[PDB]
């Protein structure tokens, strides 16, 4: 038997974990013994809908996650074929967005800096394999335990071609624009330095314990004036050009805010790296 | 009796003409004799904004020009703007239906009449911000009139521009790049919109070669959130609407001078008037 092969007849759906880009992540139990004793797994699959090659993109995402092995990347477990499904480990603590509001008392600055280092190690591993992530946000950072996080979704991940610095996207609809670097918004070009910008925003979230009233979206929309959505993105672009950035989170020491600010240099070439952030956080943790 | 006060009791509804920015323009007969003999008028009102309608009323009341739709008065209880009725409607409805009658010479005379109406508005220090074929009314085969001023704004003396930015329903496919990027409106922003409107007139307002259709073919039906950035980016690359079918190159060149990226580089309405008059000799 192939232990990465999950038979559909044994994969009993429990409930939805997430919805997004014409598909869903569901909690299922794999129960070949039929007694509710099998392992819980997270299952990604497309709605019957599909089209503008949603299938070829999921199949690419499967092949991406299958060959990633890092302690800060969610584990591939296998596939279910029929409309293919990606099977992953289930992390019952969910994302930082679920976990941090409930665990403020147990998660102090030292733990938040450790989680920051673990996200950066994950992201630097993905960069080392020539991938741009394009969706780095607290909602995609999963909690393994109070001491460990893992990057938990790869649905926008693209390979940068060898001898090229960026990937140009066509398919655009559902962009998380409040996490996107200016080159992504203005020119739909994604560099590794674009993942750093997003990392800066995800650190802001981590340091505000993912409070909905302090989310990047809620703070950017307070900043930017009367506007349509059609006009939202262009007003956001104009604010970033003038040099406005998310404010320092409450209780956030200025030395951590300075690391975050280096993520948000307007020009990709001027931004800090992931290895540089890891160094700066470890220095704070000594 | 004030001949600009219209009594609500004698304003008989016939039908709707259009809808926009949280209200409508209806056809009514003002019929104080109650025998169906009263004049037809166009009436702009809000559903149950008020302050902006009052400003629009005060702008139009004080504009007098052969190529600007005639203010007739108000109905007060709430307020309604009463305008002259032009039964031939907008260029968007008229051109498709009258291609046999309207040749290039007549299209160039409509172009001059729009430019004269627009340069009059400019000299009163207004920026229109909504110049499109759907807002140019046909008086007759030989005469057009700018027919709606609902987005019109004053430019402050010794300022070059007005910043909106009550922004949400912009006609983006007619907007200059300063309007898209910074929400800034100059007299030169109206020259860019005129360029798009001359494109519509020269294609006899065909839906399939509207500025919107043509720009979306060019950038893709992408997202709308991202639609406007992608449009900004395409105008930066230097791409413009193509030459309409059958449109001579020297007309197209005057059109292209409306679409210089920098406002300070765009043609004036006076230069457009003279360039066309030169073509009609
Ligand atoms: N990372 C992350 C967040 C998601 N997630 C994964 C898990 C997990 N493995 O335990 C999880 N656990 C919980 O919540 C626990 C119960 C609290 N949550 C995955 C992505 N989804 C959004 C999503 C959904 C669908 C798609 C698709 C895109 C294209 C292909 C088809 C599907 C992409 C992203 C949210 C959480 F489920
Ligand atoms: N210009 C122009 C186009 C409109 N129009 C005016 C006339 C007219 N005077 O004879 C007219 N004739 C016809 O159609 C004939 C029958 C073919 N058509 C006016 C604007 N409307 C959109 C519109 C509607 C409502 C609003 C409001 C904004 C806020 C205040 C309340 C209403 C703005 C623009 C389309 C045609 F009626």
């Amino acid at each position: 038997v192939d232990p990465t092969h999950f038979e559909k007849r044994f994969l009993k759906r429990i409930r939805d974990l997430g919805e997004g880009h014409f598909g869903k992540v569901e909690l299922c139990r794999y129960d070949p013994e039929g007694d509710n004793t099998g392992e819980q797994v997270a299952v990604k699959s497309l709605k019957p809908e599909s089209g503008g090659n949603h299938i070829a993109d999921l199949k690419k995402e499967i092949e991406i996650l299958r060959n990633l092995y890092h302690e800060n990347i969610v584990k591939y477990k296998g596939i279910c074929t029929e409309g293919i499904k990606l099977i992953m480990e289930f992390l019952p603590s969910g994302s930082l967005k679920e976990y941090l509001p409930k665990n403020k008392n147990k998660i102090n600055l030292k733990q938040q800096l450790k989680y920051a280092v673990q996200i950066c190690k994950g992201m630097d591993y993905l960069g080392s394999r020539q991938y741009v992530h394009r969706d780095l946000a607290a909602r995609n950072v999963l909690v393994e335990s109070e001491h460990q996080v893992k990057i938990g979704d790869f649905g926008l991940t693209k390979a940068i071609e060898t001898d090229k610095e960026y990937y140009t996207v066509k398919d655009d609809r559902d962009s998380p624009v409040f996490w996107y670097a200016p080159e992504c918004l203005m020119q739909s070009k994604f560099y590794i330095a674009s993942d750093v910008w997003s990392f800066g925003v995800t650190l802001h979230e981590l340091l505000t314990y993912c409070d909905s009233d302090s989310s990047p979206m809620a703070l950017f929309l307070k900043m930017i004036g009367p506007t349509h959505g059609q006009m939202t993105v262009t007003r956001l672009v104009n604010t970033l050009k003038e040099g406005k950035r998310l404010p320092c989170p409450p209780n956030c020491p200025d030395e951590v805010y300075q690391l975050m600010r280096k993520c948000w240099e307007f020009q990709p070439s001027n931004r800090t790296s992931f290895q540089n952030l890891i160094e700066g956080f470890e220095a704070l943790l000594k």
